[PDB]
């Protein structure tokens, strides 16, 4: 079931696995020029690999999204491609785990810088780039842990809180420039990174938190945000969309 | 009427003015022993100076809540006058007044380092102090921003989000050690800076975008300051609490 998204490439920050590559090859499938953002260069390639495979059109951009210059480097990438429309900034990181008050300053300001600084460093040229080619669709990888907390993980839930602020304001003043600006919402998405570190016990755990009693699989918040990015939702700007199983219903 | 904040200090970072000052001398009155915090020692010792003139005790702190170490000082500073429950991390600043594009990188580090990441390092040996003493409240300055955008104030809103959830999941991992951590979310308060700054026209805008047709004044918001950080409030931890005027019922 193919989504609107054709003529406009998208830049998909940390899309080099689980939800970023999901949402890679979902959009592209839908006639995307999806600009492949990662840290690793070798994961970053192997999924434009898989793009071109399946007759979609991608590029690779290693690097670090941290760095503005990144950001505006991404934009001139894609823009090549074709005009940029759509943006899923979804490079994030969890923190040190312990409480608000053993949480080392390194690991706090780290995870901030990613999962929150990073995203509007990339959101600024993003969004002055869709602005000016007519309009544009800009999803934020934000959680479930944006609306609720969850103990020991302080630092990931507050930079998931601020992007919902962000991505509100981003929303009110490109509105106009018909760039909308929205937050997805994933709960436990069971990624290679998430069954790596976390036990089989643990999961069980997480699993029976969520209503439909197991974990999100990525393809699932692919879906939803290959589905916002598109002109088919060309009134959704400024919200905060859940794909958590009826995490936060309870 | 009076609060039941008696026995206990408190901590008002950013105490020298408005909303700040007006949570000093409220919780001051019903007797706590307040710490007022500031950037500037004339103002603070001009509160604390107020405080002992109306029979209260208080001491100032001049500093800048940015430096962790300040927030160690603070804790021990208030922890001489009396054992420390209640915590009003108040102290915040606007930022540059352009969109989430054309907004400099320094603003907005500084809008989050301010907003947000001085509350958390200040928060840290807030919640390690008060769970070694029996139990205590932080209170968090969010704002009706920490819920909604306000366009051109892209930092301010994002920052104000993140309080929300910095506040939420404090409040669930110190709540076994009977530690309460809430969010205050005034609207638009009529304080003497606002005023000057704005304009008549200005803040007819700002009125009329309240149900009750005016902006808050600083008390208005110190009492359910006052309230919450009290034994009175003994049920409420990780909640987050407008003052508002029917602003974001709209």
């Amino acid at each position: 079931a193919q989504y609107d998204v054709a003529d406009r490439s998208a830049i998909v920050t940390g899309g080099g696995s689980g939800i970023g590559r999901a949402v890679a090859l979902t959009l592209a499938a839908s006639g995307a020029a999806v600009l492949v953002t990662d840290l690793n260069e070798e994961h970053a390639q192997a999924v434009v690999a898989e793009i071109e495979a399946a007759g979609g059109k991608a590029a690779a951009l290693a690097g670090d999204v941290t760095d503005p210059a990144f950001g505006e480097a991404s934009v001139a990438g894609a823009n090549a491609l074709a005009p940029l429309k759509i943006a899923v900034n979804n490079a994030g990181i969890g923190g040190e785990a312990a409480t608000v008050g053993d949480y080392s300053l390194d690991s706090w300001r780290t995870v901030i810088e990613v999962n929150l600084n990073a995203v509007f460093y990339g959101m600024q040229p993003q969004l002055k780039a869709m602005a000016a080619n007519g309009g544009g669709a800009i999803v934020n990888m934000a959680s479930i842990l944006g609306s609720v907390g969850f103990a020991n993980s302080s630092a990931y839930v507050t930079a998931k809180h601020a992007l919902l602020g962000l991505t509100q304001n981003a929303a009110l003043e490109y509105a106009a420039d018909k760039v909308r600006v929205v937050a997805v919402g994933p709960g436990f998405i069971r990624t290679p990174l998430v069954e790596a570190n976390l036990s089989a016990d643990a999961l069980a755990f997480l699993e029976g938190k969520h209503a439909l009693g197991r974990l999100g699989e990525p393809e699932e918040v692919a879906s939803l945000v290959a589905f916002l990015a598109s002109d088919a939702a060309s009134f959704i700007t400024g919200s905060y969309h859940l794909v958590d199983g009826g995490y936060t219903a309870q």
